[PDB]
C-alpha cells in the first residue's frame, strides 16, 4: 500500500504528488532543511534570483498536466517583451543566432563554406553501425566542423555544460537520433514532416515558449510543498535500506529512526543512490556510482537602473574553442522583466562545466570577478554591479557520456531483481525539468498496478 520516496527534488516530488492524486499514500524524505533541490528562486535585492535553473519550454505535456493539478495555469509566464535573439560569442564578438533557413544563409555567425555545408547536410552519409557516437562526431558528419565547433556545441553548453566530444548524441539528443534512423538527413526529415502535418485538437495548442511563474520556479516547489504537506519531512536523510518489503533507516531531528514500506522511489542524486543501493547490490551501486556530473557555479550580477543598458535577446553562449572561463549568461531581467523591480538589470552567468570543473571550487568573491572580467571582454560590460550572488553547484549536471545508455539499461535489468526498488531523477533518463515530471509521472503511473 505504502511508497517512500528519496529525495525532494522536482523529480521525488512529482513523484509523490501523482502517487498521492491518484490514491497512493506516499511519504516524502529529503536530507535538506527545505523541498526543490535545485530548484530555488530567492527574492533578494529587488529581485527574483534563481538558485539553478530559469526555466523550462512550453511544450511538455506532463507540466501543463502538473500545473493544472496544482492550479498553476495562470501563473506560467512566457519569455519577455523582445528577447527572442540568442548570442554567441564567436570571431572576437557576440553574434546572432539566426532563427530561420533563409536568416542562416544570409547570416555571418559562420563563414560562406561552413553555411553551404550545414545546406549539405542533405548529402549526410549514414550513422556508424551499432556505435554510440558523440555528438561532435554526430555534428561533424551531419552539419560539419564550424557549426558543431561552434553553434552544436553552443546548444550543448546551455543544457548540460558539458564536453562535446564525450556526450552521446542518442542518449543527450533521442529526437535527432530517431529522425537519423528513419530519414538520414535532419534537413530531409523536417521537409517530410511538415509535408504529413500538412495533410489533415480539443485541448489548447503548446506554444514551446521559454517558460517561468510569475514568483519563479519557486511557485511550482512551494505548491508541491502545500499539496503534499505533512506527507513529506524535511531534515529527514536517509542513511540505509534493506529488504525484509523494505525498511528505511532514517536520521531526523539528530536520532535514528525506522519506516516500513511496500516499495522504495530513490530519486536522490547518482552519487547519493548508490551509497544506499551498495549493501544490496554492489555492482549496481558501481553502475549508479559511474554516472558524472559536471561542476558549475552561477554569478548573479545586478545594476542599478540607468547604469548600463538593458541587454537585447536571452542571453549568449560561449563555445569552448574560445577558450574563456565563462559558458555564457542570461539576460534573467530582460527575458522576465518582472524578476526585476524598478528598472534594475539583472544578468545569471554561469562558470565551470566539464571541460573546466575546477573554477567552481574557487570562492565567491573569486568567482564575481571572474564573471566580470569575462562579461567585460566578451559582452563590453564595464558598470559596477550594486547587486552580487553566487550560487555554487559541485555535484553539477549529469554528464550523458558514451556508454551512457548501455549503463542505464544495465541498471534497469539489475532493478528487475530487486522487487519494489525503482530510481528517478535526472542521473538517468533526461535532465530538464520537464523530463524529469513526464519521467515522474509515467512512475508513478506504472506503480499503481
Ligand atoms: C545551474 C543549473 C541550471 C539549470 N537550468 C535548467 C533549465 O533552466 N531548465 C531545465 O529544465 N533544467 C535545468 N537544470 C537541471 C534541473 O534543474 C535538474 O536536473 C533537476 O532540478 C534535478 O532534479 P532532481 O529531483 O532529479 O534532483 P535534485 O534536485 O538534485 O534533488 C535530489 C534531492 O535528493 C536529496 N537527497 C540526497 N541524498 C538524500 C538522502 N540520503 N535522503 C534524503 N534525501 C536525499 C538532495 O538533498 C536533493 O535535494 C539546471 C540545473 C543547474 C544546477
Ligand atoms: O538555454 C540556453 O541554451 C542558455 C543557457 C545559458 O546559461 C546556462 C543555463 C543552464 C545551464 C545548465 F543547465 F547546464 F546548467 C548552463 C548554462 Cl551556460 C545562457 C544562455 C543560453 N542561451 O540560449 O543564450
Amino acid at each position: 500500500m505504502n511508497v517512500a520516496v528519496v529525495g525532494g527534488g522536482i523529480s521525488g516530488l512529482a513523484v509523490a504528488h501523482h502517487l498521492r492524486s491518484r490514491g497512493t499514500d506516499a511519504v516524502l524524505l529529503e536530507s535538506s532543511a527545505r523541498l526543490g533541490g535545485a530548484v530555488g528562486t530567492h527574492a533578494l535585492a529587488g529581485y527574483l534570483v534563481e538558485q539553478g535553473p530559469n526555466s523550462f519550454l512550453d511544450r511538455e505535456p506532463a507540466t501543463r498536466a502538473l500545473a493544472a493539478a496544482l492550479n498553476l495555469e495562470g501563473r506560467i509566464r512566457a519569455a519577455d517583451p523582445a528577447a527572442k535573439r540568442r548570442y554567441v560569442y564567436t570571431r572576437g564578438r557576440l553574434r546572432s543566432v539566426p532563427a530561420s533557413p533563409p536568416a542562416f544563409l544570409a547570416s555571418d555567425i559562420l563563414p560562406l563554406g561552413a553555411r553551404l555545408r550545414v545546406a549539405g547536410e542533405l548529402f549526410s552519409r549514414r550513422a556508424p553501425e551499432g556505435v554510440d557516437e558523440s555528438l561532435a562526431a554526430f555534428g561533424r558528419r551531419h552539419l560539419g566542423h564550424r557549426a558543431t565547433q561552434v553553434l552544436l556545441d553552443a546548444v550543448q553548453t546551455g543544457i548540460y555544460a558539458g564536453d562535446v566530444e564525450q556526450l552521446s548524441v542518442a542518449a543527450t539528443f533521442p529526437m535527432l537520433v530517431k529522425m537519423e534512423r528513419e530519414h538520414r538527413s535532419l534537413i530531409l526529415g523536417a521537409i517530410r514532416a511538415q509535408k504529413a502535418q500538412r495533410q489533415a485538437g480539443t485541448a489548447p495548442k503548446l506554444s514551446g515558449a521559454l517558460s517561468t511563474f510569475d514568483g519563479g520556479l519557486q511557485v511550482l516547489i512551494d505548491a508541491l510543498a502545500a499539496s503534499l504537506g505533512d506527507a513529506a519531512h524535511v531534515g529527514a536523510r536517509v542513511e540505509g535500506l534493506a529488504r525484509e518489503g523494505w525498511r528505511l533507516i532514517i536520521e531526523e531531528h539528530g536520532r535514528r529512526a525506522e519506516l516500513s514500506v511496500a516499495q522504495v522511489v530513490l530519486a536522490a542524486p547518482a552519487h547519493a543512490t548508490a551509497k544506499l543501493l551498495r549493501p544490496l547490490d554492489d555492482a549496481l551501486a558501481a553502475l549508479v556510482a559511474g554516472i558524472a556530473y559536471a561542476p558549475i557555479a552561477v554569478v548573479h550580477l545586478g545594476f542599478d537602473a540607468g547604469t548600463l543598458p538593458a541587454p537585447d535577446g536571452f542571453g549568449f553562449l560561449v563555445p569552448a574553442e574560445e577558450q574563456r572561463r565563462m559558458l555564457g549568461a542570461i539576460h534573467a531581467s530582460t527575458t522576465f522583466p518582472f524578476r526585476a523591480e524598478g528598472g534594475r538589470v539583472l544578468y545569471s552567468c554561469m562558470v565551470g562545466g566539464a571541460r573546466q570543473p575546477g573554477l567552481v571550487e574557487q570562492d565567491e568573491d573569486a568567482l564575481a570577478a571572474l564573471a566580470r572580467e569575462e562579461l567585460k571582454a566578451l559582452a563590453g560590460v564595464t558598470a559596477r554591479p550594486s547587486f552580487t550572488r553566487v550560487f555554487r553547484w559541485p555535484l553539477g549536471i549529469p554528464q550523458y557520456n558514451l556508454g551512457h545508455l548501455e549503463r542505464v539499461a544495465a541498471i534497469d535489468a539489475a532493478l528487475q531483481r530487486l522487487p519494489g526498488l525503482h530510481l528517478i531523477g535526472n542521473a538517468y533518463k533526461g535532465v530538464g525539468l520537464n523530463d524529469c515530471i513526464r519521467n515522474a509521472a509515467q512512475l508513478a503511473d506504472a506503480l499503481v498496478a
